[PDB]
């Protein structure tokens, strides 16, 4: 059946903005997962999980009689898809249970792991999501095998369909680099936003880069992909060594015995995949990655044996039974237990990527320190496991349950608690009047608030106006934020704030974070008055101001907008068309296509463009809140053509005289070209639509201002 | 960017069930198009359209100074996508303005026609939909040129995204038959549900079949395609000759001058396409189809000159300036006006498909009658043009406005007016108890109500339980409806009805249509009571009973369910997997994926399967409304394998003993295989889900019962 995507494979796809509708969700519109979870008996769930660990099922027998290793890997993979570039991936939406991740080759036999958890899921129902369950299970595995975890938070609501994530352009699973859709160029430069070295891998290739078993070269891939997952060297060594203290790999026979992945299997497989024709197909005969490595002498107990083995032997390159490259300890005795036969032992073995931890010079120093000081290794692994499994959960306000760690961590982008009375509606009116009397313009007020609030992304719930981090490094220096203009607005608002705060009694005070947002609201109100409309814009106080020392400057760098179509901004020339970048940003902001449309049209006429660019400013009454963008964009009296100097800028001329009326970018004109977008533009550019435009704009503006407000949720 | 569709091109697509979310709709959740329309000043809209017809725009100059012909073709193409097989296509959703229809080759330059209408659309805003305006414009064209239309109804609400329609499997526009994805097999048998001869055509090829200019053979394709759009021979001749009384074709130069269709065009084209490098690219130089034919001596006035020319001349095969086959009158004078140069005239010309009307023997008889009696022609055309443009609008209750024709037409599947008081809540309770006391079983009551209500399809809003057409030919004899069992249930309910109606005062009575649905409600309540749950199923009276004489038996044939996964029914062996046919039925029913899942799981345990098949009946308490379908389907203690006799039937055996527990079809087991469906089955198969299952089942049952109830809108 030929589809629009077949005919026009480069047209923009808006269906990413209308995922996650109430149509696909089986839960009622009022379901609130936080409330369900807070009534869960978490202790009962953990007892059931502890029981499960050693309750072997014959259809996927437990190695060493204990599923802990399999579950740790399951959780680590759940979390391990995360990319700091866009925040997408991670454990936080339980997407391991949907395509494509349920069928990635690196996720082989994690279908079995999830199936073992069905009876617990069924027992507790809506009170524990799959997303929370996967992580909780990892934690229980660790605790069952003697490792004390740093804590656990619930609150990852389940999702009901696959996320639209760019995982790469390759058309072959696991394709090595340098092909027609290579994710690598230059000196092994991985394309943003990717965080894995081959299509269908979590981070790196366990044999080495593109299969080449060189631990030093593998270390480079480890370091880059883990940095792209928000992990530094210490955290990386702690995680890999900690993980590989447990369990084993599976490669008992040739890979060609392994059948279809779950999304390709037959209906009778009932959601499972990788059925193997090798011997019994399971247990002692299991084939998962094709490697056959058992790291420690006690694979079901926390030990300091990983680093004893890594440093205590010299290693020789060998092959598993499936033909994969791995390493065996020279001259060692058979000290490693077998997973099924008590009369068998094995020599110590390692992956290429384990040896990276010894042969990369920067890892070797950390590895040695951990070998010499195992308490340091335990604490670092516990912290890094927490970070790994919570990195995408957002502000601490979203953490639920009785095991949330009290300690505030820098990676959480923490916001200080509010400890004083908040401004009321009378105070808000008085502060908006002060802001309007200061001489700040609609353009400056709107731009500043937009800059502050539109750093939010729903993918990992980072960013937003809470914290007033716009005033700190590095946000205050981002080019899209217009640093010199921003400084002048912030100095004015800070003087207003100091004067209001110094006049108060009690402990009442306003944060700069709230004032930035409030001042934006005053700008929108003033713009509406400029247009002859009487509008009050909703405002909710309670933001607090974070400090510089609570703001990790290197972690904040990924939130920098290099493309922000809402301000007609593009930092450089990219291979992705700017209107695709617009849709991508709207998805991060949680906007639908009508919301994106309305917002952008209003921002253009309010003066939100970076550098006061006239591109898309299709009005003769700038700083007034009108639907002029749409009415002028749709006027057939204007003809558009790309300019000779720049194929991405367009000139709109009167059709009868040739006279220049406007200029616009791709982001501007897509609203008059894309057949669905133009349908939405038409609604707002109709003669009956001015009051609808204003009200819809105010609603979307408010939505953006509140995106990070989980304190109010 | 590689997508799930790329990796698993044959996995089932559920996104067709989640279109049309409130996310994608710019109108508020409360917007009611009927209420907006009813306040439109339709007379003022028509005066503006009348003025437009002769107000030429220089970017697409009006042929003969009059846009009437262009707009008639626009409206005909809007309606002309309709197929009776599934009800999809047609004018009723305004889909001509979205992909792919906006860029079909047969729709070339209708982009210009729609653009001409933007000012009027903009003026009237939400009070007139694009979908209504397309049709209205064609009526006003006809009226302005001297043709009296049969009437006009508003009420086609606009849609905001493309419909998911199977338009064929060809990967090349206009591909000739006999390719690798041929829509023809056997002796020129067009595959259901298609109703056009080539990908991107409305009906047929105007040169002849696969380009062969033989009028006799073209007639065969005309007759088949028009029958598949619900038009008979009389209506077909009236439509084609009526349309071709007006306007002209456009083929002034070679087709290679014409550039990309709108979905492929550059962003600067602002939604238009087919930009032509031939001379001025428009007006006298226009190229649309490649043909260059002007049918009558007065292209901007209704006449009987099409048939005068068709019968008054002999025709010679010739070529247009673009090289297309077309026909010219032998020895004729230059009597046809030129569209732009008043000093030039041309000979009469015809399409191959026009000559069909004279050279096919059955058409010739109708065409002669019309030639001899042009008042007969005018009436037939007016009736057919109304039918064409309203055939997908649904029940007459959805018609709006002051020009709705009072005459009731058989094709409308009409329902008599109700002229008596309706039963009240107490009456309904009395009837449900009488039905339960009669000895009819849950299975009989559920199955009968399902059979009556589930003929509805949202594509053309035909079918449903209103009318009680289940008691008439042909529904009473459809195999899926179990004709002997149905007859027994209907005799019982009719006796209950006669006894209740005979006892009443004041003219209160209950229709059989209402009682069928109420009896089904009683069944569902009783099933719930069987499970230990007291529920009342909502019921809304006001259905009426249609007569056999008000039911067109041949038209009703396309509503027969040959595949109804909800009753585990497949009439024959198809090349499309049954699970695909389930999702297609769910889309026709207007169900989401959660609604489809709940509904199916409940129907299985209520006894709704055709023939009392045990497939999917995963319960030991049949006729009790429980979630047993899901809890048993998801039980990992059962292993499933295809049977040796039939690969589409599966046995579920206990994994440990081998004992046979269940059998199921692909429609049953898709819910335990598809990763999105299984996530939905999990919610209903959880230990906390019995109350939720019952409530959601009752809600979707009631939705299905009410699908045709536009009297309550
Ligand atoms: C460079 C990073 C890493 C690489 C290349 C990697 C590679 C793999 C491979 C290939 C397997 C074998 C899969 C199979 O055949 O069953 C595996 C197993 C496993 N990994 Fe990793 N790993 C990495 C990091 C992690 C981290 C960060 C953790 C957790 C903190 C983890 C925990 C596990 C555990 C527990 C297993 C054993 C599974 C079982 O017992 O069934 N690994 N690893
Ligand atoms: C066998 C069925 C049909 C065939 C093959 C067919 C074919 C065509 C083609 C090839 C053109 C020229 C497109 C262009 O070059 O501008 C056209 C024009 C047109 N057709 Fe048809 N047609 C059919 C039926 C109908 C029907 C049912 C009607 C309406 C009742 C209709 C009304 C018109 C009108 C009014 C025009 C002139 C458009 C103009 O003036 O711009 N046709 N036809
Ligand atoms: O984090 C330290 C400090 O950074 C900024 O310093 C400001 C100053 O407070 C402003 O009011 C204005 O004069 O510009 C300075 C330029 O560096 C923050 O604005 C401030 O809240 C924070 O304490
Ligand atoms: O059985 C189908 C049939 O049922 C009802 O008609 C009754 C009729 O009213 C009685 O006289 C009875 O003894 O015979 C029929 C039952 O066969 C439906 O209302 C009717 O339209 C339908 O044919
Ligand atoms: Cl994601
Ligand atoms: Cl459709
Ligand atoms: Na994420
Ligand atoms: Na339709």
């Amino acid at each position: 059946g030929t589809s629009n995507r077949d005919w026009w494979p480069n047209q923009l796809d808006l269906s990413i903005l209308h995922r996650h509708s109430s149509l696909s969700d089986p839960m009622g519109k009022d379901f609130n997962y936080a409330q369900a979870f807070e009534k869960l008996d978490l202790a009962a769930v953990k007892r059931d999980l502890h029981a499960l660990m050693t309750t072997s099922q014959d259809w996927w027998p437990a190695d060493f009689g204990h599923y802990g290793g399999l579950f740790i890997r399951m959780a680590w993979h759940s979390a391990g898809t995360y990319r700091t570039a866009d925040g997408r991936g991670g454990a936080g939406e339980g997407q391991q249970r949907f395509a494509p991740l349920n069928s990635w080759p690196d996720n082989a036999n994690l279908d079995k792991a999830r199936r073992l958890l069905w009876p617990i899921k069924q027992k507790y129902g809506r009170a524990i999501s799959w997303a929370d369950l996967l992580i909780l299970t990892g934690n229980v595995a660790l605790e069952s095998m003697g490792f004390k975890t740093f804590g656990f938070a619930g609150g990852r609501a389940d999702t009901w369909e696959p996320e639209d994530v760019y995982w790469g352009s390759e058309k072959i699973w696991l394709e090595l680099s340098g092909g027609p859709n290579s994710r690598y160029s230059g000196d092994r430069q991985l394309e943003n936003p990717l965080a894995a070295v081959q299509m269908g891998l979590i981070y790196v290739n366990p044999e080495g880069p593109d299969g080449n078993p060189d631990p030093v070269a593998a270390a480079r891939d480890i370091r880059d992909t883990f940095a792209r997952m928000a992990m530094n060297d210490e955290e990386t060594v702690a995680l890999i060594a900690g993980g590989h203290t447990f369990g084993k790999t599976h490669g008992a026979g040739p890979a060609s015995n392994v059948g279809a992945e779950p999304e390709a299997a037959g209906i009778e497989a009932q959601g499972l995949g990788w059925k193997s024709a090798y011997r019994t197909g399971k247990g002692a005969d299991a084939i998962t990655s094709g490697l056959e490595v058992t790291w420690t002498t006690t694979p079901t107990q926390w030990s300091h044996n990983f680093f004893e083995n890594l440093f205590g032997y010299e290693w020789e390159l060998t092959k598993s039974p499936a033909g994969a490259h791995q390493w065996v300890a020279k001259g060692a005795d058979a000290v490693i237990p077998d997973a099924f036969d008590p009369s068998k032992k094995h020599r110590p073995t390692m992956l290429t990527t384990d040896l990276s931890l010894r042969f990369d010079p920067a890892y070797e120093k950390i590895s040695r320190r951990f070998h010499e000081n195992p308490e340091q290794f335990a604490d670092a692994f516990a912290r890094a496991w927490f970070k790994l499994t919570h990195r995408d959960m957002g502000p601490r306000a979203r953490y639920l349950g009785p095991e949330v760690p009290a300690e505030v961590l820098l990676w959480q982008d923490p916001i200080p608690a509010v400890d004083h009375p908040l401004i009321d509606a009378a105070d808000a009116a008085e502060l908006k009047a002060k802001v309007l009397a200061s001489g700040l313009t609609v353009s400056q007020l709107v731009s500043t608030a937009w800059a502050a609030a539109s750093t939010f992304r729903g993918s990992d719930k980072r960013g937003g106006a809470n914290g007033a981090r716009i005033r700190l490094a590095p946000q205050k220096d981002w080019e899209a934020n217009q640093p010199e203009q921003l400084a002048a607005v912030l100095e004015t608002l800070e003087a207003i704030r100091t004067a209001f705060n110094g006049a108060q009694r009690g402990g009442k005070q306003v944060s700069l974070a709230d004032l930035i947002v409030l001042a934006g609201c005053a700008g929108v109100e003033q713009a509406a008055k400029n247009a002859g409309h009487a509008v009050t814009v909703p405002f909710a106080p309670g933001r607090a101001d974070a400090s510089q020392e609570q703001t990790d400057v290197e972690s904040m760098a990924v939130l920098e907008p290099v493309a922000d179509g809402f301000r007609n901004y593009l930092k450089g020339k990219y291979r992705v068309p700017a209107e695709v970048l617009l849709v991508d940003k709207a998805q991060l902001l949680t906007l639908s296509a009508p919301e994106m449309t309305v917002l952008l049209g209003g921002l253009r006429v309010l003066g939100a463009n970076v550098g006061q660019s006239r591109h898309g400013v299709f009005t003769a009454r700038e700083q007034a809140l009108t639907n002029d963008f749409f009415v002028n964009l749709l006027d057939m009296g204007t003809e558009w053509k790309p300019t000779a100097a720049d194929a991405d800028v367009f000139e709109g001329r009167d059709r009868a005289t040739g006279e220049l009326k406007w200029t616009g970018t791709r982001v501007d004109l897509v609203f008059g070209s894309h057949s669905q977008l133009r349908a939405l533009a038409e609604v707002y550019g109709s003669a009956d639509a001015q009051e609808k435009f204003v009200r819809d704009f105010v609603a979307v503006w408010n939505k953006v201002m509140n995106l990070d407000r989980f304190d109010l949720a």
